């Protein structure tokens, strides 16, 4: 009763657990560097979303400084997208990264000359013609990094690095807001997504981004240790002071707005067929203390896995699938929390 | 430990994803023209149900408007029927359907002289004694394409067409209102029902109907992709105003009264065993906007796909299974949606 | 895993898959066998369980052309009366319980004329309940079913035994936490197509008792290799049960308990099964109909006329979680009852 | 195809398994419990109390050693207040009794061992590390004394550890019901393969296998040594009871008593340090004499069902099935509602 069209069961980061190794590394001496792209490296492999309820300058300084970095969304005109970048980068001469649409040159040229470190070239659809052609004039019109996106595929990642591609970003339904795949019915989990465009990735040494799905530091580890060099992640953050976003209070809680790129509200600045909601997350506070949980989720991974290097993980790393009842396992459970958790929301 | 009568793992809509495709068409650019059945054409693959609360005059001209058509049901006198068929009919000249039951011969002589397209011949058991012959007997003093269901065996339809149907409906249990497979236990997952009974038809050139089940717009792209000409919907057209039926209110806001035709009140038009039952859904206003953003899923889907039209979505398709957690990626996580969206209420 | 064996299917976990059909549900013969060599009109049995079946309820059952088994919680006589009472009436057929070494009230059940004797243990496939079986079969002319069992092994030795009916089922029941408190069990599905392959071989009937839900669950365990199934959580809530009726809400209830828990062993015991609680459903006759529709249904879908062409001729596929949300009612909201789904 | 490269196969824990009756002469009443805590220290029932600042102290350890399983005294306080209550628990009846040390402290397992504690935990939260190698040698070396260390999950932590001088190995990383490893890091494996693959080590050299967290029914306990463990440790389960340390509050019409990881936030400072536990709360369950005696009642059945009147026949004559999500409905209870609450089935 099976399909000549299934080529398998792809699975996401709640479908897998990594296996411990010898270890004689501590979490404290793991190195966390890593490639952004091929030129460009960081000192922790995180990067905050494109999106204009998430990474703004004010953001991408608070990246650059924990060693990560921060992509400016293209939400906004040309050239306030470059006093964006232009504050980020006289403020301690941080590294930072912005993002651009398809055919969208102009705006990339100035986001250069305004010292930007990377261009994220992103779409719905990287393996697209479009997507192409607007990666090669770019690569011929500017000396510059960019990364593309968003792609699955061993296909796409082969032929957008053939093309000049320095980095690759992967990810099509994961994100906490993206409707995708369920207005669109298309994606791939995950983890299979980034083990696919490893697989052809790192043969030519460009890094991947796996973005969009992360929801616990577990699932950083989870994520490099299956082949990225980095991953982004939109609502952690969007939780944080530093996200652009206004505050609001329902109950005795107070929140902030996180939506999609792909949603009405987003889209506007209809007949339209939205991919991405709009919603709130709790505000979790400061960014430094959302990032330094996820780091240290991170290096206690990497600890457990013997690795004191992201490429050691790679080298080092398996995992075991598991089922529902087994993550009901891995949470917490027939106990009570009586002390909110920053680790564990 | 495993037995002899497992035929295998059958997959629905949740049970799997598209992937994408190298493309070089977007959702504008997508033809969604299809065939109904051999002899009759679509520009969009949508039907309404053939529902007493879901298709009569009103839905089936506005299904026809829009491209698609509308069967009406059968759940009511032979002359009022045809009275339907005449509404739709002289209103623009626009293709529409009629339901039939077994042995109703006449009824389906008046409805094909009243000018109606397609007779939909349906039964719980499409591949029973009585339906093959209802079959031969309406071919024989009848011209006129007949669509006959339900099934979901590749030798239910192998069956069908050799004794002269021009489309078949595929669908055992999967309707929102379907209580089939827990009464009666039997049923076939949509999928793998869909792609058993394209597996023969299309060798014919029989278009595959896939009836039931459709939840969200990217539900129809993987019926069509793994072998469907079309879809039928029942519970999302129930709750738009062209909808037969009237409106009640319970609370907040108010519902539109859904039955299956197996139900009790449905079948009173009590020592009955339904296999129906009686409900209510959101009232959504008018289906124009319903059925803008199911057409508009479908063509982000193609689009995702790389195929501008249907025979190249069937040529081009591939899916991965997913597991639960998977699905819990796909839909909206971790963030409260702020506000409402059709496409995803 | 070693010592895994595959995996075991639940009802949940199936559906059974149309066959080309030229018999309507209403034309269906549902006879069986119960035992070898007692046979009934309809396959359905109602637990021995205390707040089940009495005289009232197998009384019930035998009308409608099924049987019911009187529970062995009472003292001897008193079965007997109860025994006597169905037997009196119309002449009906019934069982009985006894529990393993209980070889006295076996006989004075037999010389009241029970038509069949259920042997029964939370562990049949045991020692004890072989002897008994076998002393049973040498002092006494009767069809002994015996139970519960969920292993080819279980059955083969059992029938080797004398046993002249087969009841498989560990863990299943709606009251049961058998699987919870030892960790021990079958999936029904597997259980009875394990425990089939080996009885019908001998031509020795498969009682498919507990677990089950709706009336397609019936159908399912037919289908893969039962003769009948037993049933308790269904009828428990019926009006011919034995029990009481407390109201609560503004909805009315009455009370169903294993005959592994607490009240039914009435202390440093170990609960095997629990108190509980089900939904007043009414005169039972109407509870019966609709799992026989439901039966009937099923059949009629396969094209099969008998439970023997089901045998022959049924298949399943198995489904996911997400499969059996699209099997149940889904995101419509539900107006008011329905029997069949409730 | 969509399979990967670092894809080592499915990880099965308790709730993904049934065990498959046997045939049986024996019964629940007849059957042993005995077993081998360590190499030279055994034990008349399976069971461990966790080495938790609110599980075990010495009444429970007391408790404990009387019921005929064994206590370990948390590490988390100092030297000889740990010392002296390994000393309450052996001046009630020199029953047996544990202490759990951490990396590096062999001055503190040097006092206890003078104490006369019958075995020494070497705990981590990851047993197959140089530092733990380390001082599982230097104690071996200094002192004689059994010796378990854990936690692992792998053949190769397994064998490493046998191969230095354990003399028990405690199986377990992210299981147990206050344990956030799995999702702050990422990583360990499901208890059942967990349990198996350590097993399939440690057997061949005769050294038990503790099985450590995720018991949350009886039936967990069959299911734990079936696999091939040689007893199960406990730390929720008790938590709740009246000689578990940790002092009662009541916020509903029910009371609880607090139960916390050693790796959460209140147990370390026992701001900027990382969390792989939390701080919870469990009814309280009464007296420690009936949960475990119904825990006890549990494994006999399960030991009954298997037709197994040993833990070694148990290990021989066990196997189970894999059960989806369904079958695990099947298994709970389901369409009835609970009037009287079960000590078994909470
Ligand atoms: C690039 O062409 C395509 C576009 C779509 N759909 C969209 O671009 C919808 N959309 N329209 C605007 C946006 C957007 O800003 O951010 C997104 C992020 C993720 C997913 C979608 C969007 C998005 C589908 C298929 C194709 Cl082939
Ligand atoms: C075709 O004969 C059969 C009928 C049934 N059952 C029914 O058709 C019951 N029923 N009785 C009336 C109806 C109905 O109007 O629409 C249905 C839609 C789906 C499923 C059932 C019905 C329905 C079962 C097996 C067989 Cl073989
Ligand atoms: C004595 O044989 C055994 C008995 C048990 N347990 C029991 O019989 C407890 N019990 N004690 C009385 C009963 C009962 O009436 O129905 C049951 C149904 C299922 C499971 C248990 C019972 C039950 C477990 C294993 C074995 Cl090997
Ligand atoms: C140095 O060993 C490691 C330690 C950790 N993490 C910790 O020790 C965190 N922690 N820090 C203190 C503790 C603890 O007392 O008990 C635990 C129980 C389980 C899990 C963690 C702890 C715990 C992670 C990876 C490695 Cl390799
Ligand atoms: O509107 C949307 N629809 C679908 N995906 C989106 C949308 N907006 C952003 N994304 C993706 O979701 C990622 C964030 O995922 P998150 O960290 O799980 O919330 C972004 O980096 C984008 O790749
Ligand atoms: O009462 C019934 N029982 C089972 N299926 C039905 C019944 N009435 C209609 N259907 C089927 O369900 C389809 C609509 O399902 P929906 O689109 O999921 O709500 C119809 O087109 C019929 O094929
Ligand atoms: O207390 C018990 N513990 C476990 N199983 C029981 C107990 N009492 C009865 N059973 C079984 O459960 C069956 C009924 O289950 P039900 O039909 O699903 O509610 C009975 O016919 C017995 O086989
Ligand atoms: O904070 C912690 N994080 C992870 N595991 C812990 C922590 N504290 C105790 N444990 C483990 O969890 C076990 C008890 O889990 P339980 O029996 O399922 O509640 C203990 O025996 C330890 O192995």
């Amino acid at each position: 009763a099976m399909g000549t069209k299934n080529i398998g069961k792809g699975l996401t980061f709640e479908d897998i657990l990594l296996v411990p190794n010898y270890s004689e590394v501590l979490p404290r001496e793991v190195s966390l560097e890593t490639k952004l792209t091929k030129n460009v490296s960081l000192k922790i492999p995180l990067i905050s979303s494109a999106m204009d309820t998430v990474t703004e300058h004010l953001m991408a300084v608070g990246m650059a400084r924990l060693g990560g970095i921060g992509i400016i969304h293209k939400n906004m005109d040309m050239e306030s997208q470059v006093n964006e970048v232009l504050k980020v980068k006289n403020s301690g001469g941080l590294r930072v990264g912005a993002a651009i649409g398809v055919n969208e040159i102009e705006r990339a040229k100035l986001l250069v000359e305004a010292g930007v470190d990377v261009i994220v070239l992103d779409s719905a659809h990287g393996h697209s013609l479009n997507i192409i052609r607007t990666l090669k004039e770019i690569k011929s019109k500017m000396n510059i990094d960019v990364i593309v996106g968003n792609v699955v595929t061993e296909e796409a990642t082969k032929e957008l690095i053939e093309n000049g591609a320095d980095g690759i970003k992967v990810g099509i339904g994961p994100g906490s807001i993206c409707t995708t795949r369920i207005v669109a019915g298309v994606g791939v989990p995950q983890i299979t997504a980034i083990e696919k465009c490893s697989s052809v990735a790192s043969k030519f040494g460009i890094p991947i981004i796996a973005d969009g799905g992360i929801r616990y530091s577990g699932d950083i580890g989870k994520a490099l240790a299956v082949g990225a060099s980095s991953v982004m992640i939109g609502s952690i953050l969007a939780g944080t002071e530093e996200s652009p976003g206004e505050k609001e209070l329902i109950g005795d809680t107070v929140y902030k707005y996180y939506r999609g790129m792909g949603s009405v509200g987003a889209m506007k600045s209809n007949k339209m067929v939205p991919e991405g909601i709009e919603g709130r997350v709790k505000y979790k506070g400061e960014m430094e203390g959302v990032v330094y949980q996820l780091v240290g989720g991170l290096r206690s991974c990497m600890g457990y896995l013997g690795s004191a290097s992201i490429e050691e993980l790679w080298k080092k790393s398996s995992y075991v699938e598991i089922t529902t009842s087994g993550l009901r396992e891995s949470h917490v459970h027939d106990v009570e929390i009586v002390k909110e958790v920053m680790n564990y929301s």
